[PDB]
């Protein structure tokens, strides 16, 4: 059974909120919870951060929140820190199904000297550590929401959505999939195919795995889920197993879906994209197709959605 959500008036707007709060006057939100998403063998920490915005900073799935960490801009004395953007990992109703909270999926950026391995905290990422170090009741300066690239196309409730994530790039897809499958949204009844491909370092680095596995058992004809574990698996050519290698295992199914009008999404660190492009080119070549021409048509048809960072 789908989970009741409120308030239904969040469905009424016909345009997404944008820049409701700006950097000079952010919204002072409050941390609800911070929890690690990863096991002890993960190379670094990734946390789920729940933020109470009280309904003052609503958003649509696929958008980002800005966070202004405290302190001074190290490059402009007297000025605030620059905004850092984070893909919202929750639906518009949020993890408490009430329209009052939104969630972030935040990897700690930690610096290690390339030769000695010595950590240097002064070179760690300011906003990501600020967020992962936060505790219930702490205040967060929120801006936005912002972004339109990753809004979910809902005009066809039976569309196909192929979602390609590495690491924290899973965030918008957690939101899409909760709206598609878990929440009782009477004006969006999804009857298409949602297919999540996720690449992470190892099993302990998986994010939200139990939630996604649950969708396989509840919606076996509408959801597919495939994972690539780069430090624990090898591809067919002998390289470390990346998300593009999982795509290749389903070369024919995914190309057929794209030809049929499927939307395809990419999110996570930008270093994910070169290997993906290389694989898609090789898959097309084996089929006797030009990947350049196919990608041009996907962009012209508004099927191609990329937000990497
Ligand atoms: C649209 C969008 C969505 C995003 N979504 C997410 C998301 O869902 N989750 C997420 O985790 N991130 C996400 N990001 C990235 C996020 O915005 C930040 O860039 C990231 O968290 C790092 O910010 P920071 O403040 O921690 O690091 P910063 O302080 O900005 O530092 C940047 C990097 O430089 C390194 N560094 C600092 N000083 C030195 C030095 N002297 N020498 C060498 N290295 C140094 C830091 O360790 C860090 O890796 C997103 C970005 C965009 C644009």
């Amino acid at each position: 059974s789908k989970v009741s959500v409120a308030p239904l008036h969040l469905e009424s707007a016909k345009e997404p909120p944008l820049n409701t709060y700006k950097p000079k006057e952010p919204f002072t939100a409050t941390i609800v919870s911070v929890e690690s998403l990863v096991g002890p063998k993960a190379p670094g920490e990734t946390c789920h951060i729940v933020i109470d915005h009280g309904g003052n900073v609503p958003y649509w799935e696929g958008q980002s929140y800005g966070v202004i960490p405290p302190g001074e801009n190290p490059k402009k004395p007297g000025a605030p820190q620059n905004v850092r953007l984070y893909s919202i990992a929750s639906t518009r109703y949020g993890d408490n199904f009430d329209g009052r909270t939104g969630s972030l999926c935040v990897a700690r950026a930690v610096y290690y000297d390339p030769e000695t391995g010595k950590e240097d905290p002064s070179k760690n990422g300011v906003c990501s550590n600020f967020l992962c170090n936060s505790k219930p009741g702490d205040k967060i300066q929120l801006t936005g929401p912002s972004g339109k690239i990753m809004l979910l196309p809902e005009e066809d409730p039976n569309a196909t959505h192929i979602m390609i994530a590495t690491g924290t790039g899973v965030a918008p897809f957690r939101g899409y999939l909760r709206r598609m499958f878990m929440e009782d949204v009477p004006n969006y009844r999804f009857g298409g195919l949602a297919w999540l491909f996720l690449g992470v370092a190892n099993s302990d680095s998986l994010l939200y795995d139990e939630e996604f596995t649950s969708y396989l058992k509840q919606y076996p004809d509408n959801f597919r889920y495939d994972k690539a574990l780069s430090r624990e698996q090898k591809n067919r050519s002998g390289g470390k197993m990346y998300v593009q290698d999982k795509i290749e295992e389903y070369s024919d199914e995914i190309f057929k879906l794209l030809d049929g009008g499927a939307h395809i999404y990419f999110c996570g660190l930008k270093g994910m994209m070169p290997g993906i492009q290389d694989t898609l080119k090789k898959v097309a070549e084996r089929r006797g197709e030009s990947w350049d021409q196919k990608l041009a048509q996907l962009k012209k048809n508004k099927q191609w959605h990329v937000e990497v960072y």
